[PDB]
């Protein structure tokens, strides 16, 4: 019920964006590097804006030339996708300052969660458990911290608040070793982020990622819409996600839930959200919270039936979410490939021309890509070519219908991971289900 | 829960079965005329037999090929798709004799289903509604004729007991005309069907096309799956259906479903099955059965979760129905597109070389289709290339998802009916629902 919306990304969730503005009659707005003219979403919006030259800098982050694409054609709010903009607050700020509706929480919201400091206060507040640790920052004075971490028990891990990516992170493992590793891990924070806030938690050696997709509105309600398991990983960037999470009850799920779809209405959330928590031991430990649509949103989309860019935008015009909490089921499963043109072992970008494509299809199957024969993949930006989705009413028919999607997959002129995926489906340990986040990087060494 | 299954079909549906059979771990045969050795289904089949040349009595109406093709191979069981040898009670009793299971009907029901004077004897004797009618065949008294046709009511349809397609119909307006009717219509049924046998039905002048799809077991199970409105048509070619039929209520559809399940088991049906009805005045009136696989399965599919291929595997290996009558649910609805390569106008077939195929996705879409950019369209065969299906909660999100789908499909180098598509898709008769089978010629003329 918003008129017009400036799609501030690009890509397959680009391309998302636009379908969901499409069913609902909302005029779109593609605004695009240089490099991404012949983008599947830019030739079918309704206005382009060149917003400058390939480099994301120049482009994707340039948040003067986003808000003059809105000024200039009389949008009314600005969709930022994942990764680029979406969790700037600073952009958030400009934008609802700007007159424009931000499709994301308020930038009050975003700075909040974005901290990771800030972020456990308000979880640890609201009744959301959380990794046992430090509960605010660490001193200087390493008697204070060596009892800290004594209590936790070791290992510990000190995290950068302003960290994220595995960039401001240290195991240490024993006490003789502490004090040099919060010393160290500060400095490289305050030269990295301008900011030497540091934390301690306990360090989970085996965990599973798992993480709680929301809903929140203006309305006042927040649902929660089940789980999903991304463990399946390799040096912090996804490979495969699943929902639901393996081994997760439906009592079990409406506790973890319920406490986050509660912490939403506390903290003033808005919009879609996701807790990300390590699950070990059959327990759940917060770590950090994600503002915006997530990459994996279409495996939750699969077992639950609901649209959650479509809710994005209803929240946005100012709707109540289209559905209660007792109206959501989970049903069956829902498999995840994220397609890369990338060398399958070297993991090494493999840009050029698609010669030919050939997606999959049939019932139970979903294929989400701006790719298209005869497109050519830039160098510029991330590997993601297409997301192969499967659904199936049990997690055995969800991998048998992805290994058969992947089987029918062609993609002629440059090198995919098609081939590490069809080894994943087919290892014996993820058909029982539950690897920890490890897993691929011993079963790959 | 069988080894070996031949795949007695092509193009989209031998596609479909093969989906099917690779989900449940049953072997593939591919039997093929020499014309579709580059089909998508015979380059993913586990092996590959070439049962004659191009024209389709000398491959795939080719009995003694195909029964040889599962002799070579020791298959177990043939699935004949739609079209060709589905409903040919010849081959079925060929395919049991010669020890292996036909994937459809006794051969025996075939035959009695296949007749339309014995069908609506048997429905009629289930408490299934038929057109008011002759009730058995007609004589050459004309005394006796005219007094039926006046207890029902003029116009009259006299029809081929061995017809089908529009070739055995005759409309009778008047009663000083139904004498000559009677006779002709009896004449070209001995001369083409070898079968002179007609009766008379009511003539329903504005009547829908709604079928009940059906499954029966050899465990004594019969169930209802809803219904399809395939009333958009021209010239007895189907162009788009739905489900569930607009304006039928839960209360109906268990009624007149329940009488179709409880048909089943008098006559001891096997398999998928369609209950053909035209729909008119809110009343009900059996016309014909299917006893196959439909082109638009899809739709009921997409609004009950039900697999009806996998159903008619499992079927076939002697296991019970995977669900019960009271497991099923309608949720939301389902559209689907034939696109066929044909002019959008003449629809004189359009044969060649698809250049660039760009097949769409997203939520809510499903693309069954055998065509690949680089496939040859051959002249051999019918024109149909892909099925569009799109899934909404609401009828008019299904509408507005096939017309955006619709808009993102690109089939290059042939003509093909999208056109066509997107001209009943934006009609506002159609968006109000509840056309009747006569609307698409009229809207053409
Ligand atoms: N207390 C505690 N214990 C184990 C952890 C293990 C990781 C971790 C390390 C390496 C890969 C990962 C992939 C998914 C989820 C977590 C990880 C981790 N990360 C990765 C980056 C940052 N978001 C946090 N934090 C952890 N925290
Ligand atoms: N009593 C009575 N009243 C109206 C009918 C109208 C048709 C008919 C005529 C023309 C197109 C059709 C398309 C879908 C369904 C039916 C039709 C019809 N058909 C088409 C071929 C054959 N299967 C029967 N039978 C009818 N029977
Ligand atoms: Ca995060
Ligand atoms: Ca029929």
């Amino acid at each position: 019920m918003l008129e017009k919306v400036v799609i501030a990304n690009r890509g397959e969730i680009a391309l998302r964006i636009l379908r969901a503005c499409k069913e609902l009659g909302i005029k779109t707005v593609a605004v695009h590097s240089t490099a991404d003219r012949d983008l599947k979403h830019v030739l079918l919006a309704d206005e382009t804006i060149c917003i400058g030259p390939a480099p994301s800098a120049k482009s994707y982050l340039n948040i003067p030339a986003i808000i003059a694409a809105a000024e200039v054609t009389g949008a009314d709010a600005i969709h930022p996708g994942y990764g680029f903009l979406s969790e700037n607050a600073d952009f958030a700020e400009q934008v609802e300052r700007s007159g424009f509706t931000f499709i994301g929480p308020t930038a009050d919201v975003i700075r909040l969660m974005g901290d990771k400091v800030s972020a456990i206060k308000a979880m640890k507040k609201a009744g959301v458990p959380c990794v046992p640790g430090s509960d605010g920052p660490v001193s200087n004075d390493i008697a204070k911290n060596k009892e800290i971490a004594k209590r936790i028990g070791y290992p510990i891990i000190i995290k950068a608040s302003g960290g994220g990516g595995g960039r401001g992170m240290r195991v240490v493992r024993s006490e003789d070793a502490l004090e040099e590793s919060i010393a160290m891990t500060k400095a490289e924070a305050k030269a990295a982020f301008n900011n030497d806030m540091v934390y301690m938690e306990k360090y989970l050696e085996n965990p599973r990622h798992v993480e709680i997709q929301v809903l929140a509105d203006t309305h006042g309600n927040a649902v929660y819409l089940a789980e999903r398991d991304c463990s399946m990983q390799r040096r912090h960037q996804k490979v495969v996600e699943e929902a639901p999470a393996p081994g997760i009850t439906e009592e079990v799920r409406r506790d973890i839930g319920s406490r986050c779809a509660n912490a939403c209405v506390e903290i003033g959330y808005r919009g879609a959200g996701t807790f990300e928590f390590l699950y070990e031991n059959g327990e759940f430990y917060f770590i950090e919270m994600n503002t915006r649509i997530q990459v994996e949103h279409p495996v939750t989309e699969m077992i639950t039936g609901v649209d959650l860019v479509k809710e994005q935008l209803r929240i946005a015009a100012g709707l109540p979410i289209s559905f209660k909490q007792e109206d959501i089921k989970v049903k069956g499963h829902a498999m995840e490939c994220r397609i890369n043109a990338e060398d399958p072992k070297t993991f090494l970008p493999s840009p050029g021309k698609v010669n030919h494509l050939h997606s999959p299809g049939g019932l139970g199957v979903r294929w989400d890509s701006h790719v298209y024969g005869g497109y050519t993949v830039p160098p510029h930006y991330d590997s993601m070519i297409a997301k192969l989705i499967t659904y199936g009413d049990t997690r055995e028919v969800a991998i048998r219908r992805m290994q058969n999607a992947l089987s029918e997959t062609i993609i002629d002129g440059i090198k995919t991971n098609i081939p590490l995926h069809e080894l994943i489906l087919e290892d014996e340990n993820f058909q029982k289900g539950g690897t920890n986040i490890h897993y691929l990087e011993k079963k790959l060494g």
